[PDB]
């Protein structure tokens, strides 16, 4: 199926789907005119009735469409026509994160510091541009051929307020709730720097520090930044995870801070990964 674009030219081949993605179902998409293939997400108009929802794409498009960096999803296009609403991104063969870590369960050193350091520089990015992405989890780290790591999703990201004026009610439901947007304080930079913490443990031990149920049981828990420590864990590893999980915001490290850690510095760390480290674990040093 061939797919033209009302507003200009200008046609584009549809391949294979990629799956289900909220409100978007995603396939393959070519641009005939320079024959790059795209991942696309398509929502109908038919899903996006309701004012709040409409709204709620205008923003990732809008904030998305801004983003050039090479761990940040490239934005290509978006084009509508009467079905449907059309968004091109950058197609990341081989995956996300989420994926590798449900197959190998727990991962090697080596390959936390070659994820994370990707994570944190795309992340540099967006923070000094004055976004915050809101929803840092394993399922939004795109991993390509060339294993090579994006962050995307922007479906939950804002630009940073006044603190007086800021958000204060959770908006959507992020995979990792922070302290202080729990104590109805809003999202801030340190809530993404929470996030990245999470994150870090889970690929270190392959479950969350905390409950992910965002229920309000777990409130309690969280707010404490209570969690447990496993013994498992070097020093290096356990101290850094430990800062980025500081209970009061203002104390955890910044994204130089971290990056320039221990865990980061007396550790050895490749330039390229194999893709089989998608399925098995690696050799030693
Ligand atoms: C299009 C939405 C999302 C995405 O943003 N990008 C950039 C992406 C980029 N590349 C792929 N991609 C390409 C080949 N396989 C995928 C894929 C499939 C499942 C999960 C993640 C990626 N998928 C992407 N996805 C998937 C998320 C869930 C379903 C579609």
């Amino acid at each position: 199926r061939i797919i033209v674009d009302p507003t200009t030219g200008k046609r584009y081949s549809r391949g294979k789907t990629l799956g289900k993605g909220g409100f978007a179902k995603c396939y393959e998409m070519t641009d005939l005119t320079n024959n790059k293939v795209y991942a696309a997400k398509i929502i109908p108009h038919s899903r996006v009735s309701k004012p709040h929802q409409r709204e709620k794409i205008d923003k990732e498009i809008e904030l998305h469409r801004i983003l050039h960096h090479k761990h940040v999803v490239q934005f290509y296009h978006y084009f509508e026509d009467k079905e449907n609403i059309y968004i091109l991104l950058e197609y990341c063969s081989r995956r996300s994160m989420a994926h590798i870590l449900k197959a190998r369960k727990v991962l090697t050193e080596p390959e936390v510091r070659y994820y994370l350091r990707q994570i944190v520089s795309g992340l540099k990015y967006l923070h000094e541009q004055e976004i915050l992405h809101r929803d840092l989890k394993l399922g939004n780290f795109f991993i390509n051929e060339s294993m090579e790591l994006k962050v995307g999703d922007f479906g939950l990201a804002a630009r940073l307020e006044p603190l007086e004026h800021r958000r204060r009610t959770i908006c959507g439901t992020p995979n990792y709730l922070s302290p202080e947007v729990l104590n109805k304080q809003g999202h801030g930079a340190e809530s993404d720097i929470w996030a990245l913490g999470c994150v870090m443990y889970t690929m270190l031990l392959g479950r969350p520090p905390f409950e992910t149920t965002n229920l309000k049981e777990t409130y309690r828990s969280i707010r404490e930044a209570r969690y447990t420590m496993p013994s498992s864990l070097l020093a290096p590893a356990k101290h850094l995870i430990a800062s980025m999980l500081s209970k009061n915001p203002e104390d955890r490290p910044s994204l130089d801070d971290i990056i320039r850690h221990d865990f980061f510095t007396q550790g050895f760390t490749p330039d390229r990964l194999s893709s089989s480290c998608c399925h098995t674990v690696p050799d030693f040093h």
